[PDB]
């Protein structure tokens, strides 16, 4: 059945204390909770399965692929457990945020950006060599831990080496969208995408409605980020961001682009950008 599913007789509510929510997943709700034994602070995905439906056998997908991977750039997955109806499915907490909360206090600079892509970039040449694909790469699933640390969240729709339409509509490759085959070039679409938010805010069409963006995006030619950034980083972009998936170029390739390797820094900067966020939230 379930990868990591413990004895339905543990009580997750005896084993956890829960917390406050902090996300949303694929299917459920994303509390913060401790750990009663260890005292580890957990993130906590509880799925109501009584609710669910012709989604199961997805959860039952994301739940596997996360328990196959063993990465310091993918969210750890600790087990999961039954209470009742509802399922709790126990994962690593990042402390930090992910990386659309840490734009929210003003723009990153382009260190910033260079060493969140390169964290990216780690995480995506482990899941391809691993015949995986992400397939909802963008800022909110960037997750930062409170050391500065960057790692990739929310497998939902992770595939396993395709043509199924899944991802959020605005970092979704064409070939995605048209439900050609498709394989990790989609990721390195999607991460050229989240380039254009790490360094702008938002991706591109971001104003418009999801349904214009499903004919846009195979019609119009790739978008480019525009401002005032490097050519280094407007290079990264375009490099991503081509049709023909076969042009696009892979992770390991990537991690020695010019932008990266100009301009990334070790990732206990980024504590920076965690403290701006809090001094931030504070206030308000």
């Amino acid at each position: 059945g379930l990868p990591g599913m413990q004895n339905l007789k543990a009580d997750p509510e005896e084993l956890f204390t829960k917390l406050e929510k902090i996300g949303k997943g694929s299917f459920g709700e994303v509390f913060k909770g401790i750990d009663n034994r260890t005292q580890k602070v957990v993130a906590i995905k509880i799925i109501d399965l009584e609710e669910a439906e012709d989604e199961i056998e997805d959860i039952q997908q994301e739940i596997t692929v996360l328990s196959q991977c063993d990465s310091p750039y993918v969210t750890k997955y600790y087990g999961s457990y039954l209470k009742d109806t509802k399922l709790w499915i126990i994962m690593e907490y990042l402390g930090g945020g992910s990386a659309l909360d840490l734009l929210e206090p003003g723009p990153l600079d382009e260190t910033q950006i260079a060493t969140i892509l390169r964290e990216i970039l780690k995480g995506l040449d482990y899941l391809h060599s691993e015949k995986k694909i992400h397939r909802d790469i963008k800022a909110a699933n960037v997750l930062l831990s409170e050391h500065g640390e960057v790692k990739l969240a929310d497998f939902g729709v992770a595939g396993q080496l395709r043509n199924t339409f899944v991802g959020t509509p605005f970092w979704m490759a064409p070939e995605v969208i048209k439900q050609s085959a498709y394989d990790s070039k989609a990721d390195i679409w999607s991460l050229g995408i989240t380039a254009i938010e790490l360094a702008r805010g938002e991706p591109p069409h971001s104003e418009l409605h999801p349904m214009k963006v499903l004919f846009l995006i195979p019609k119009n030619n790739p978008p480019t980020l525009e401002g005032n950034y490097s050519k280094p980083l407007k290079e990264f972009v375009e490099a991503c961001l081509n049709k023909e998936p076969s042009f696009r170029p892979t992770a390991k390739e990537l991690l020695k682009h010019k932008f990266i390797l100009r301009n990334a820094k070790k990732t206990s900067y980024l504590t920076e950008l965690i403290d701006r966020y809090k001094r931030w939230k504070a206030e308000q």
